DNA sequence: CCTACTGTGTTTGAAAATCCCG
RNA sequence: GGUGGGAGGUCUGUCCCCACCAUGGGGUGCGCGCACGUCCAAACGACCAUAUCGAUAUGUAACCAUGCAUUGGAAAGUGCAUGGAGCAGAAGAAACACAGUAGG
DNA sequence: CGGGATTTTCAAACACAGTAGGAGGGAAAGTTGTCCAGA
C-alpha cells in the first residue's frame, strides 16, 4: 500500500528556510561579502607573486599556490591588517576542509584556471566575485546544543550560527529522518542518546531573491569496515510490489512509463511567456541596470570620475585644496525597477519551485514503483541531435530531471541502466520487433502492424523495446 | 551588448589549544 | 464565479488576504424562467495619486497573536521587538566551479 | 577566574590538448488594416 520504508542515507542535506530578524540578516550577508572579500584578495595576491601565498617553488623555477601555506592565521591577520571588513567571517568558513579555500578555491583553481601556476596562468579568463557572482554561502561547524527544534510544533526549529545572536528560527524540518541504530529516535532522542555528531555543518546559502536557506548536512566521516561513524535512517514510500519500469519523453509529455500512465508537461516558460515579455521590456526601459540606457550613463560617470581624479591627483599635486575634485556616486537602481526586478526574479524562481517540485513527485512516484529503471541516456547532449526535442526541452530542462532520477534511485539502490539512443527503437515492434523504417517519423501516433500489432501508441512499443533491450544485457554480459 | 537558466563534474568534520565577559 | 497574486520550507485546492471582468451574447431542450456539457468578451505581478515626457520616477499589498514608541478622544493603523502559523493529497540532497546558451 | 565558544591541524600541490567524420525532422520568412510601442 505504498508504505513508508526507513533507508540509511550516506550524507544527507536538510533544506529549511530560516527566518532571521534583520540583524541576523545583516550579519549573514556580511559574512558572505567577507568570504567575497578574502576570495578576492587571496587571488589578486596569487598574480602579484606574493610570497606569503605561494607555495615551494618548484625546480623549473614555476611558482603554484599551495593550498596548506594558505590556511594559516598569519594570512588572516594580514587580511585584518588590510582592510576591517574581512574578519566578520568565521574562521572555520575560511580555513577548515570545507570552508572558503580547501573547497572553493581548490576547485575553481582546479577546474577555471586549468591547475596552472601563477606565472604562466592567465589571469583574465578567471571569474572573481563581484555585483555579477556575489559569495553564496558559508560552512561554519556548530554543535547540536545549537540545533534546537520545537515540540509544539513538529517542523520548526531554534538555529544559532556562531558569532550570530538570536537563535534563528528555521522551519520545515524533514521528520522523516529517523536517528540512532535503527532509527527509531527523533532528533531530541539522538541528542540526548548522544549517537550524533559534534560539529555539523550547516552551508547557510542565500537565493536569488532574499531568501537565508540552510543547509544542516549530515554525514558518516568514517565508515572504516562497514559501521559509519554516525547512523541515521530516512523513510520513503516504495510500492508493494515493484516491477522493472521503461521510461520514454515525448514532445508534448514529459515522461511516458512502459506500465501505461503519462506525464504532461506543464512547461510554465510558455504558459507566462506574455507576462515574461512585459516586465522584460518593463524593465528594458526602466532607470537602472540591464538597461542599456543606464548603464551608458554609469560607465559615462566612472569614466569621466578615473579622468578627473587622475588629472586633478598628480597636476593638482594635492597640495591643500587644489581645483575641487568630485565624486557624487556611481547611482542606483530605481525602487520602481527594483520592485519590478524582485517581481520578476520571485518569478522565475516561482517557475523554478514549480518545474523542481513537479519533477520531485514525478521522480518519487516512479522511483518507489520501479525496482529496475530502464531509462535511455544519462545525459541530454544525446537529446539533443535530432533537433526535434531541443524547442521543447530547452524550456524544459530535462538534466535535472536525470539528476534526480540518479540520486532517488540510489537511496534505494534502484539500477538505472543506460543504453545508446541508436537502436531501432522506432521500427521494431512490441510483439516481434518487425523493422518498420516508415516509424521513424515523429508525426506517427498510431501504426497497425501488419504481422499482429496494432500499434495505438509510439511511446509504449520504445519503452518495451528498452525494457527488453536492458533484460537481455543483462541476460548477456556486453 | 548586457543579464540569466542550465548542462556537468566534484564534494559532504574531529580535536587539542587558545579566548572572553559573568 | 472567474483573472493574476501574498504568508504558512515547495506544489495542487481550500482556509485568511491583495487589485480587476461579467451581469451579456448565444448553438439544443423543458415548461418569460430554468438550463443538461460547453464557448466567447474580459480581468495577467497591482491599483491609485503626484509631475514631465503609455511611461519614467516616487508614497505604496497581500495570515494570526503579544509587548514597546507613535498616529489616534475614538475605531483602527504606522514603525520596532518578538512569537505562532494549518487542513485534504503530494513530495522534501543540497552547496561549489566552469562555460556555452536564451532573452531583451 | 573561570567553563563553554571559537579556532587551528590534521593533510594532501599541482591538468588542457589533443583531431576527424561517422547519424535524422524540425522547419518560413517578406503586407497593409486594428491597435501597438515609444513617441
Amino acid at each position: 500500500s505504498l508504505n513508508a520504508k526507513k533507508i540509511r542515507l550516506e550524507n544527507y542535506a536538510m533544506k529549511m528556510r530560516l527566518y532571521p530578524s534583520p540583524t541576523q540578516a545583516e550579519q549573514m550577508d556580511k559574512m558572505f561579502l567577507a568570504l567575497r572579500l578574502a576570495y578576492n584578495m587571496t587571488f589578486h595576491e596569487v598574480f602579484q607573486q606574493n610570497p606569503a601565498v605561494c607555495g615551494d617553488p618548484d625546480e623549473d623555477g614555476n611558482v603554484w599556490p599551495s593550498y596548506k601555506k594558505m590556511a594559516n592565521k598569519t594570512w588572516r591577520k594580514a587580511l585584518i591588517d588590510q582592510n576591517p571588513a574581512i574578519a566578520e567571517a568565521p574562521a572555520a568558513a575560511i580555513t577548515t576542509n570545507n570552508g572558503l579555500f580547501l573547497s572553493n578555491g581548490q576547485k575553481a583553481w582546479k577546474t577555471g584556471m586549468h591547475n596552472l601556476p601563477a606565472n604562466k596562468a592567465d589571469r583574465k579568463d578567471f571569474r572573481f566575485y563581484s555585483l555579477s557572482k556575489p559569495r553564496r554561502s558559508f560552512a561554519v561547524q556548530i554543535p547540536p546544543d545549537c540545533i534546537i527544534p520545537s515540540d509544539t510544533n513538529q517542523k520548526v526549529a531554534r538555529i544559532k550560527l556562531p558569532k550570530i545572536d538570536g537563535a534563528i528560527k528555521a522551519r520545515g524540518f524533514n521528520r522523516k529522518i529517523w536517528f540512532g541504530p535503527d532509527g527509531k529516535h527523533t532528533y531530541e532522542e539522538a541528542l540526548a542518546a548522544h549517537e550524533l555528531s559534534n560539529n555539523l555543518t550547516v552551508r547557510v546559502s542565500k537565493d536569488t531573491c532574499g531568501d537565508y536557506f540552510i543547509c544542516i548536512t549530515f554525514s558518516q566521516g568514517k565508515v572504516k569496515g562497514d559501521k559509519p561513524t554516525w547512523e541515521f535512517y530516512q523513510e520513503v514510500r516504495v510500492s508493494p510490489i515493484p516491477e522493472p519500469i521503461g521510461l520514454d519523453v515525448g514532445i508534448k509529455d514529459i515522461a511516458i512509463l512502459n506500465t501505461g500512465t503519462k506525464y504532461e508537461n506543464k512547461q510554465f516558460k510558455r504558459d507566462r511567456a506574455a507576462t515574461l515579455k512585459k516586465m522584460s521590456r518593463q524593465l528594458s526601459r526602466r532607470w537602472g541596470p540591464a538597461n542599456s540606457a543606464f548603464r551608458d550613463y554609469n560607465k559615462n560617470i566612472r569614466a569621466e570620475n578615473r579622468a578627473l581624479e587622475k588629472a586633478q591627483q598628480d597636476p593638482g599635486s594635492s597640495g591643500v585644496g587644489p581645483e575641487a575634485p568630485v565624486l557624487k556616486s556611481v547611482a542606483q537602481p530605481s525602487r520602481r525597477y527594483l520592485t519590478i526586478q524582485k517581481n520578476r526574479a520571485k518569478l522565475e524562481r516561482k517557475i523554478a519551485r514549480r518545474r523542481d517540485t513537479y519533477y520531485h513527485q514525478v521522480t518519487a512516484e516512479v522511483a518507489g514503483k520501479s525496482s529496475l529503471l530502464a531509462v535511455e541516456t544519462l545525459r541530454v547532449k544525446n537529446m539533443l541531435q535530432n533537433h526535434r526535442l531541443a524547442f521543447a526541452l530547452s524550456d524544459a530542462a530535462m538534466s535535472d530531471f536525470i539528476s534526480k532520477l540518479k540520486y532517488k534511485a540510489r537511496r534505494i539502490q534502484v539500477p538505472l541502466v543506460a543504453i545508446g539512443t541508436f537502436q531501432p527503437s522506432s521500427q521494431t515492434c512490441s510483439v516481434c520487433g518487425s523493422i518498420n523504417p516508415a516509424v521513424k517519423n515523429l508525426s506517427i501516433r498510431v501504426w497497425t502492424c501488419p504481422n499482429c500489432g496494432t500499434r495505438h501508441n509510439r511511446d509504449i512499443n520504445a519503452a518495451k523495446n528498452i525494457l527488453a533491450i536492458a533484460q537481455n544485457m543483462l541476460e548477456k554480459k556486453v
